[PDB]
């Protein structure tokens, strides 16, 4: 369990996000929730995971575009909840197109969040989690900063970025009772994908994960934050500096 | 919980083995222990993990360096437990020389225990875990299957071979309930390294030094750790995570 | 041989794109040097290099650091030389720091130089090639692109996003007679790294206690950009005497 | 170029083994051949290579799946032809079958040519390179070396094996003048392959040139076969100094097969 700790979760006001921040908040974590949406279904979702869990709950809407707003994110979540124990990074965004073809405001922003906020996130946190001498950084990647698909140049770029600047993360912290890590989901089921899969529809869910993704089946979010509790873990300790793959085989072949 | 599943450890009997098969039976499951060691010993440890935890525990001593070994301790598992969920390849053994000094008998050993027992054992538990649509085959495999030392030729040439053979077990099962990773730890603190640990300074202070080349985070991983990561890759928020490598190794291989 | 072609090698001034562009300029391949330095010091390469091999030698001075100045250095190599044949992406910065003690502006400079130029000189490039049905896109990317290192994080990371890049940019590209590849070097003498002890600044890094040398890097290029190489493509090729075998 | 230099290479009578030993005794490289076939057409080769290239060419019918036999190939290459300065591992068999249906049989004969061939040929060439003070191993893994596929557990685990073999080779030999890499091809249109194609081909009961197409298009991006002459110039560039700081490592000639 996680009791009296504190994890900020980027992008966590819906989808991969909110199920990390609920499996935390479930092992008895205090929650950061982060990300944009209607100001009256974020108050429902903080409130009543506060309210199921028995924890404290924070709602703070920084857009993280801007390294000064990850970082204050970061000192916020320290000055209301008293410390910074972990530090989910998964706040990200797409854009598909060709490499002749993409615009560089798409590649710039891609990167800004992506990447860089990884980074505006990471050197925020650390000088907490080293006076404390604990620490868990958890960014989510993707299958994507392993290897590649055509037309999503920035993204992989970022991701691959993403799995590097964990790595170099994870060696400067080494033995100071903080890991830092990358989850990698492959395919997760969310209204963005739930559109693309419009002769049924599990046989559309199918078709559309068979390109990639060997056993036909979708990642969850609640998966996703089991594998975020169990690298938040003391039997994750000496995990660092590396990758979970979370993909239904995808990286296998 | 792994409450009702059944789990067999094979190099049980001691170390990150005993380590795994403790940890899942603090879960619930049922275990079939196996390797060698004192008799008496072993059976002190059956026993008590059977009655500390409330579950049923077996001991199966096949060699498994012998195919059809290997494949028996699979079917009389599930002969006597009535099922298996959970198969862990663990049993391994290391030989240190030059290449052109190898001894082709110990490279043939290391082969088949390293390598090829995670084959048999594999091809005897696949039928069953099909048919239950569920399961879950957990290779120990070590940062040596993704990287090399100096000096261990046969050793990385197997834990190589576990990774990519995890891989196409993982293939072939997609979907079908049953998902097969690797963990691959760094140094773990046995009596062997020990040995070596023991080998003019204090001694946590060689611990240090020993783990410095290899592991920067200088804390050796333990088989408590590896016990907590073969839960959760029996666990169901581990329901895709297929055909991986889990590294377990303070760093080893980010750099 | 590469007669009739054309490089651009960005960052070819000094260090390892000299050594890159001079080896494919041995080749018979048409040259536009790129990069910083007194403005006639580089005359001498310029000039020496189309003399001692007989080709086209250009230059041009354009700052990478500036996604447009990227891709008119394509645009006006291709208007100079009549085509783009070989793009290598070369030009690179570094900076040491924790994460915590790193400049954002070192930060952003990295990213920009190191990576953001790749994707900016990619997508000049590209349409030409496509056209030509014949491209080798070869990015220098690290041994930082694979694995990593304390206190350089801007730059593991700018380097894992070009290996990165290099795939999908080979995926878009796949079966047009067009490759991408990234070289990851391993240690090299450059000036800053040459300022006896030199065999223990590789020895925790790079087994064979050896140096890469530019002329490796130039071999390394020549090959990838031969037919030989022609299904070779989306992948990594290590120069460093053994550093990601361990 | 190779002048002065020997080569030995594994399964070279047919298919990529005959591709790379032709690239080397085209730089000037002398030529162990080995492997099966007709023996008048491997003796129309061997004769062929050494007059078109004006260099020694042998041929040693070695079975590789016995140590011993690997062991005596390198030494009486040596004995025959002075040196040893080239070793390419590149002889291998395919089974495909599900993991519970691989007989144990094709099991050991898959690691013991694809992966214990490559550890007695490297253990018998090694204190000679040392000796020389250079040498070049290049084994030939694949794709699946990096990545896997179903239904290829034996030569999936060999080749993986073969790929960390390599590496604990360079870094037994670094800084010695000696590198060891692993050439990773994708699909290659050989026999190996063909017996595939014609099994897709039946299966989906289809032509010959359709299961080629999605044969390729399954794993290999660029939608071209990888060729044998493709990989004698990269083995060419292998044993070049221009390749002397690249060892234990993997060079994979995929047409974008790892990429993704
Ligand atoms: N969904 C998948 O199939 C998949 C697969 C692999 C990896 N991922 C990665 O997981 C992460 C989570 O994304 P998701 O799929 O749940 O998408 P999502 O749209 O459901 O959630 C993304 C969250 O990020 C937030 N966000 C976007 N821009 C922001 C900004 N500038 N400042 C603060 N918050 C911002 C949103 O408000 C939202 O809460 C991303 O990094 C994504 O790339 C997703
Ligand atoms: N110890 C480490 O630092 C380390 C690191 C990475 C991976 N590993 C791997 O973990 C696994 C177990 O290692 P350990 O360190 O706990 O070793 P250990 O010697 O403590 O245990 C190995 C087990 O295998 C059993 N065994 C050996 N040969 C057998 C055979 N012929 N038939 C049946 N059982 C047999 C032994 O009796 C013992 O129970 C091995 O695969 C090893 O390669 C160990
Ligand atoms: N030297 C090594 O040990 C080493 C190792 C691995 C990879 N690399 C990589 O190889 C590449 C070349 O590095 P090097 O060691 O030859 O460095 P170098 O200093 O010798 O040369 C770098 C070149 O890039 C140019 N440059 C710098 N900023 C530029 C800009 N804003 N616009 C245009 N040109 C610019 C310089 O003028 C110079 O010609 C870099 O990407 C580097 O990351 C170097
Ligand atoms: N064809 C491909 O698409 C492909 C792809 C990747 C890797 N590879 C690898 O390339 C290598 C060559 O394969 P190929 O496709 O050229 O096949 P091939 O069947 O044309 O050649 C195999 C060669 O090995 C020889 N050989 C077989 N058993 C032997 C033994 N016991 N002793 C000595 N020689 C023996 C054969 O006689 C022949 O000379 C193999 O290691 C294969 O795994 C092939
Ligand atoms: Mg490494
Ligand atoms: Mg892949």
């Amino acid at each position: 369990m996680l009791k009296g700790k504190v994890a900020v979760v980027t992008g966590s006001t819906s989808g991969i996000g909110l199920g990390i921040a609920t499996a935390l908040a479930a092992q008895g974590a205090d929650i950061v929730l982060n990300g944009f949406g209607d100001a009256a279904e974020i108050e429902k979702v903080r409130a009543g995971l506060a309210a199921q869990h028995g924890v404290k709950v924070l709602y703070d809407g920084a857009d993280l575009s801007k390294g000064e707003a990850v970082r204050g994110l970061v000192d916020n979540a320290v000055r209301q909840m008293g410390r910074i124990d972990i530090l989910v990074n998964n706040a990200g965004i797409q854009h598909t197109a060709l490499i002749e073809d993409f615009p560089t405001e798409k590649w710039d922003a891609i990167l800004a969040l992506n990447l860089s906020a990884v980074f505006h996130g990471t050197a925020a946190a650390l000088p907490h989690m080293k006076k404390q001498g604990f620490g868990r950084i958890i960014n989510i990647a993707s299958a994507h900063g392993l290897v590649a698909s055509a037309n999503k140049s920035a993204y992989v770029a970022a991701k691959h970025g993403v799995v590097g600047f964990t790595k170099v993360t994870a060696l400067e912290t080494a033995g100071q009772g903080i890991t830092a890590n990358a989850i990698c989901p492959g395919w997760v089921r969310t209204p963005l994908v739930e559109k693309q899969i419009s002769v049924d529809q599990e046989t559309a869910a199918r078709e559309l994960l068979s390109e990639k993704q060997p056993s036909l089946q979708f990642v969850t979010p609640e998966q996703l934050g089991g594998t975020a509790v169990f690298l938040a873990s003391d039997a994750a300790a000496q995990i660092t500096g590396t990758t979970v793959s979370v993909d239904g085989g995808w990286t296998a072949r």
